[PDB]
């Protein structure tokens, strides 16, 4: 649904959205789902992941 | 907590994590929070946003 920006955010990459405080933002339905910052116990690498790609142990 | 990868994912950017099916992933506590794909009604731009930066209308 509709949300409002509480703070300014400047994009740090290619896919993230820059926005100013007060902007009206609308959540897009995405197949990937919410993105989580995750650490791999298998490889030791760390980064953002799509939540729909994983499941609890 | 601990999660397992259901599918392979190849990183498309600089900050996302590549992982193979079966890897054990651990969610990192992040100040930014979950990242959502959002569309701005103010600017018309669209991209990923940190959920902790916004609030419901």
């Amino acid at each position: 649904m509709t949300f409002v920006a509480l703070y300014d955010y400047e994009s740090r990459g290619e896919t993230d959205l820059s926005f100013k405080k007060g902007e009206r933002l609308q959540i897009v339905n995405n197949t990937e789902g919410d993105w989580w910052l995750a650490h791999s116990l298998t490889t030791g690498r760390t980064g953002y992941i799509p939540s729909n790609y994983v499941a609890p142990s």
